[PDB]
Formats: structure tokens, sequence, C-alpha cells
């Protein structure tokens, strides 16, 4: 047959691990994560992939599904950023995070959009502080 028209990271698991490896790559040498805390994330972002091929396997792919798999690759940097030995803060780190899924928008499809990586990032650090964690004076 054809089609084509239709190419995205979440929708493809090549094009998914491609994603997650330039991502898990590029975010190592990052003042975000750490190498130890990016070998986890390897098990994690594989457990994408699976789930991934579960949908396509039948070339079906709802976008509430693809979306939750989305808001739930956020919902598990939010766990790992929150852990310690993890650089130092949190907002750092989702800072991290941004800079790094540029690097690896550029690997997988080669366009880089700055609101929604922010988009993506906020939800991190939104998963995480669930409110006002901190003060001022």
């Amino acid at each position: 047959g054809s089609g084509n028209s239709h190419t995205t990271p979440w929708t493809n698991p090549g094009l998914a691990e491609n994603f997650l490896n330039s991502f898990l790559q590029g975010l190592s040498s990052m003042p975000g994560f750490t190498a130890s805390q990016l070998d986890d994330l390897s098990t994690i972002a594989q457990s994408l992939v699976q789930s991934i091929q579960s949908l396509a396997a039948q070339g079906r792919t709802s976008p509430n599904k693809l979306q939750a798999l989305n808001m739930a690759f956020a919902s598990s940097l939010a766990e790992i950023a929150a852990s310690e030995e993890g650089g130092g803060s949190l907002s750092t780190k989702t800072s991290s995070i941004a800079s790094a899924l540029s690097n690896a928008f550029l690997q997988t499809t080669g366009v880089v959009n700055q609101p929604f990586i922010n988009e993506i990032t906020q939800l991190v650090s939104m998963f995480a502080q669930a409110g006002m964690n901190d003060v001022s004076a």
C-alpha cells in the first residue's frame, strides 16, 4: 500500500527509540540528571517503546492514548527529578531537560519548537512542586 503522510516520534517505535536515545545521550552531559540516573532512565524509556509497539501492531493510535504516553513521560521525569543525587534543584533540572529536548528534536525530526518544549517542562515542575513548596523574603 502507501501512506507516509503521518510520521511522529510517539507513533513509530523506531522513531520513539531514536528520540529516547538522542535525548538520554545529550541529557547525561547536562547539569540536570547524572549518568547514574540516565541508566535507570533507559529502562523507563524502553517501557514507552513497548507500549508504542502494542498500538502500532494494530495500526491504531488514539490521540488520548498517545497523549497519555506523553503525560506519563513528564510524570516519570518528575519522580527521578524529585529523587536526590540528580543535580540540585528541580528548577535547574526541568531547565536542563528543555535544553536536552531541543538537541533531541534536531536528531529525531530536525525541528525544534520553543513553547512545545516549555509545556512539556511545565508538567515536570508542576508534578514535583504540586503547589508552592518553597518561600521567599
